[PDB]
């Protein structure tokens, strides 16, 4: 029934939440804006984004933050006639410290206007709010320390959260350290039969992942473990297909049945490669995937074993499919840019980003450059299949070599490529091909440029990615394809290949236009293509 | 019965030999002079050190060689009235190359003079000689690849060696590619029943490592990989003491019996770290251990599982235990250096180290630095023991500040701690220590050196190691000894701290003089002592 | 007239010596076989080498030594009816220490059978034999200083050296400290006048280099310094196309005229380059130059400024042109190798460098990697000219990857480019290029390799060397060139492009064969062509 990725491209840290016989499961966003994916889903096979929550600078305002940093791991769940959304604002992400900001909001629906942050904690990431059956909630998250004699991940955290005060009250007490695995995050609890479950992440989120999970009969523990922890965890399998399998979610169908929600990496073909030396570059992500738990002498078990199996069987409802939430060739003929396009750290006013400028056309007015932290008239999708074929039909009249644009295949500020429209003294208006490899830039088409004639309107880019590499081609009719004579490599543009190992998002193909110079100047995308190949 | 490792610190790559009822280790010594280590046992559990084969330059010329260069795995077997032992000469240790030569030395018996070098081939490292049924003999080693876009281990290359032309013959054939694991090397073959059984290393020797075996009827192949491989493998078994299992050799006893020895490291206690992040340090390099083989469907199994066992059952022989080979305290009061002594690379002469020149000491006449890969005063020993003291009383006059004597733990030319003694401009003759970390320099002694008084003949010199830290202190009396108030760490004298990855040897302690102005100033050792605990 | 470098090419710490009226040049080469390169003239304008002294291994064992080891600045003298070469084998070329010992060696002639070493010293390098009236003879040099709070350059030592005894006598003391330029090394004593005159290289041989003199009624001191000191450096003068300018040596001529020699870097083309910022790449090396002396107040100054002249006016002497020492093409008729041709560290028996085993051509038996510091079966001449074409001819039949032959432009086993033949499984014998900078190896005709049909038993290899850039191109039949599509880099074979700084040659263009496998394959080279453009 269900194969795995259900979500597939860039979809970390899934949290699951049942309303009812509804079924909702919020991803962690990062540095993309607007912060926070929630999709829907009625038999746990078939998904659809139904909000973007943290859409409000009062809500989340990421300006400068670095690659990696702002939305870590969310929390979604349901109580009291309202949905609570647990987020974090993480500003550090390399060195001793991981400075970040623990905040709630809630809304009544799933897709209405969230509230304004109530502001909880920063004592660490992965904040999970628990709603008791007395009527009480708790907050646990990591517990982060900095000191250079120990390991950061102090352990877990709880502390009961005051809805009439809006604020943490009593003490702050730890509950759990973890196992020797370590890196122990992602807490969840559960008050299943006699006892209060947590389940943790631990590990860390790379190829030692696991899935953690221990009980007690105190709230405050101490908990014991699961007798044959891991839960879950891909570390002992190193063919599995799905790799990286951790930071889970577990949920109690409609139906008495239970599954779990991790997140997952797929490696990138490797064959002729040493089995364990290297253990593979997902240019994907880490992605949500789903397994059915069973229940043995008061403890949960992954069914086929405790490494994730890529097929399972789903809840006992009938099927629920979704309609196409995208045309694979957007015209932008819409008034409101189709959801599954974000852009990075800040929304983009109507003075950077616009479909009413000209009618039909995505206007793009150029900021600032694609290595920027800042502002930047980027507008992305994610990478969602291995075998994909993006095309953007753009034009452009750029009279310095300070302004670009063009189609960008992106990872983040240090890493991604690039075919694009600029203006060189003798050639004029070109096309090029630029490349970002840990800030370090290539030109790969100097001195060699496509000169675009005066009486081109406009120029067409597409990239076609297969598998382990992808390819640049462009047209002046839309007809008549040229490809470009540089092949890329996509585990480039990989989590694994980021020396800062802070790398949690994946790879995006979109639409970017840079003015270095400062004068407005403009790109018109007529449509953006997006075809599983 | 037998608990491992039988071979304690420094003991890799261990190749067992059976002759009747005498059972023989070769191991790998690298850099170190004179080559190869040959162990005898009776009993399998209880091992004495016989043979130091490679003791002449003619068979082994090692100046200059790179740190982990020069003697790889060894092969040692016997066969048609004599002991054959192959070794390799490898140069180069860093890059896509691996410059390296391997030769046969024959000896009618385990320590007597061997032959001088009959030149093999260049291929690459790990060769072995198999001696056939029919009294035809063939090489095997691993056959290096230094293609930018090629794993380097190419596979088993084979060959017939003609014993009578003293060269190998015919054609050289690729007969095994290895399993997905690859780093395919460590190549020994076993004509068992119907089958050659071929047995390797696979996996890299670090946390990776395995010893895989196959079989054919053909010596040619194809080869079936063993259903339940790895053979022996410490990494699904992060929590065994044992790490890095493989390379192994197969020995058939006397009595009907099967054993396979193996290198393995032994991580310093990790207490408090995350079990899979980094697997550990190993400052007594990689040991040699032991593990029963039983026999099922024409396929060896390691007793207890596919991991290495701390204690397994010996062979149905009486025990032979042997008397203590080397003095606890060494008095030098003997004509020959005891045999755990080693020199970096090349034979000290009498001109350089020598017992003669002053009664009841070890005068060695200064040399070249700690970071020279060519002439060095220093003589040395294993650290055996994770918790030991080594003792040294030297008597020494520095002139000048190019000149120091002292007790010097070392892993490498560029990763080394000293208490030494020197001289300053100002203060005379004084005791510091000095550290070297991958080149890095560092007097922790800076502006405080102790002062030696004039009238003090003999300054006595202790590093005192307690598993993951040690300490050096010092004495002018012999009886009131002063700690040197830096605490040092076991860690950075290991395998797996070394960047270079040519990291394959272990930690030493040891005797160093250096003259950097070429007087001949000299150092009198009166005695250096060596104790567990 | 004289027109500056007077030795083109790898040329560094040029040694002048009189002899009546004959003029002789020795300079360091390093590792480079044989050792010292000696140069005579008449004019001082044309230069004809006539010795290379070091070339028994009794003299020169520098086997393993590290790039820009061995032979340093040599010192060239004259005294009771004897050459005298004091020269250094540096062992230790990175660190806190620099591991190297000062020899002497005397012959009768310049181009006779220089005697085995005399062992002077290992204080430090550059060393220099100073004759007094009195009969006496004196041994300075640098002083080394390892320790972490110092600057290494202690100063200059002296002490004398017995003649009779065969070593030196008495106490060595500092005589000298230096300027405030410090890296005081390349110390020669001249007594003129009334006073001891001590000439010092102060500042590094980079950009800043400089010469220094001082004088001292005394032998020992103390010195005073040259009020207008440097008294040679290019430092102040960015545009000067000739850079580096210091360790001088001075030459008093019969003609009564003074003269100083000295090395020198011309850095490539620069042009819209910033000034300062990077001075330049120098591929040729440190050159020799020429500077003219004239005197003021018992002071030398170098005619024009301290700034070195690129052309200046010669001896009183009529010219003494000289007739070319080789063949443009090199055939490979004669029973021994061009003199111009050397070898890497180790002299290249019959068993590897013949011209005896194929009439009319080179034979290379294949030997280690381009990457070894020990058995290299490579022929090289120096790059001596910015604009030249080199070029061979070559007969190889590889039977394994493991197998090369080709056209080398070599700096040091880690920073080469070739153009080479070897054996691939698919398409046989290939024709490829491999690059190695810092030991990363590319090959950039990854599956574009040349195709090389059976009944072609010549390929033809040319390298073609523009200042900046060169090209590589093959023929099969000598007539019709094949430009391979990749431009290199001259920048990348020069000594300020080495990130270690221990590089102190030059490019080098020469015939390589490597055997991996070996099996004693060969390459025979036809012709090897070094023509001017
Ligand atoms: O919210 C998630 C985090 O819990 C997760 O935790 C760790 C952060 O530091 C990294 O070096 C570790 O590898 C990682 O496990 O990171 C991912 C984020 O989605
Ligand atoms: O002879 C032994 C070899 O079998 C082995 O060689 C390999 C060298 O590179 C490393 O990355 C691999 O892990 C290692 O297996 O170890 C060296 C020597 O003991
Ligand atoms: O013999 C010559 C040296 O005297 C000379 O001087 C210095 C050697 O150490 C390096 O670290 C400095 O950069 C250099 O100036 O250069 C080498 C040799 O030609
Ligand atoms: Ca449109
Ligand atoms: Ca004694
Ligand atoms: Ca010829």
């Amino acid at each position: 029934k269900i194969k795995n990725p259900i979500l597939t491209g860039f979809h970390p840290d899934p949290s699951i939440c049942r309303v009812g016989d509804d079924y909702y499961i919020a991803v962690s966003t990062f540095e993309w804006f607007p912060g926070v994916r929630i999709y829907h889903s009625k038999d746990l096979k078939n998904w659809r984004l139904v909000a973007r929550p943290l859409n409000r600078l009062s809500q989340l305002n990421m300006i400068g933050n670095p690659d990696s940093g702002g939305v870590w791991a969310p929390h979604l769940s349901y109580s009291d006639g309202k949905f609570w959304l647990i987020y974090t604002d993480v500003k550090v992400v390399e060195g001793q410290w991981k400075d970040g900001h623990n905040y709630l909001v809630t809304c009544d629906t799933i897709d209405g206007a969230w509230s304004d942050p109530i502001y909880l904690n920063s004592s660490g990431f992965d904040p999970s709010l628990f709603h008791d059956e007395d009527g009480r909630k708790y907050l646990v998250n990591m517990y982060w320390d900095h000191r250079v004699d120990h390991h950061p991940f102090y352990g877990i955290v709880l502390q009961e959260y005051s809805v009439e005060q809006k604020k943490l009250v009593g003490e702050p007490k730890i509950i759990f350290k973890g196992t020797d695995l370590r890196i122990t995050g992602g807490p969840h609890l559960y008050k299943i039969n006699g006892y209060y479950y947590l389940l943790t992440a631990e590990g860390g989120t790379r190829y030692n992942h696991a899935a953690t999970i221990a009980r007690s009969t105190s709230l405050y523990g101490p908990y014991e473990v699961h007798p044959d922890n891991p839960l879950l965890t891909s570390w002992p399998y190193p063919r599995n297909p799905l790799q990286k399998a951790g930071h889970a979610s577990i949920v109690h169908t409609h139906t008495d049945e239970w599954f779990l929600v991790h997140l997952t990496g797929r490696p990138l073909p490797r064959e002729g490669q040493p089995l364990l030396e290297h253990r593979g570059y997902c240019p994907l992500g880490r992605e949500t995937a789903i397994q059915r738990l069973e229940w043995k002498d008061g403890w949960p078990y992954v069914v086929g074993g405790n490494g994730p199996s890529l097929e399972i069987d789903g809840p006992s409802v009938e099927e629920v499919s979704w309609e196409k939430d995208y045309d694979e060739k957007d015209d932008f003929d819409g008034d409101t840019l189709n959801h599954h396009f974000q852009t990075l750290r800040i929304p983009l006013g109507e003075d950077i980003a616009t479909l009413k400028a000209r009618p039909g056309h995505l206007r793009l007015y150029g900021r600032e450059s694609l290595t920027s932290r800042f502002t930047q008239a980027f507008v992305a999708r994610r990478w969602q299949h291995f075998h994909f074929v993006a095309e953007t039909k753009v034009s452009f009249r750029p009279t310095t070599f300070q302004q670009s644009a063009g189609l960008v295949n992106y990872y983040n500020t240090q890493n991604w490529t690039t075919l694009q429209i600029t203006w060189h003294e003798e050639k004029g208006r070109i096309l090029e091909l630029m490349t970002c490899d840990h800030l370090v830039v290539d030109q790969p088409l100097r001195g060699r440029e496509i000169v675009v004639p005066d009486d081109i309107e406009y120029v067409y880019l597409r990239v076609t990615v297969q598998a382990t590499t992808y390819k640049y081609s462009y047209s002046f009719d839309g007809m008549n394809w040229i490809d470009l004579p540089v092949t890329f490599e996509s585990y480039k543009l990989s989590d694994d290949y980021i020396k800062s190992r802070a790398a949690f998002t994946g790879a995006f193909v979109g639409m970017h236009c840079r003015d270095g110079s400062g004068q407005n100047n403009y790109a018109d995308f007529d449509y953006f293509l997006y075809k599983e190949l």
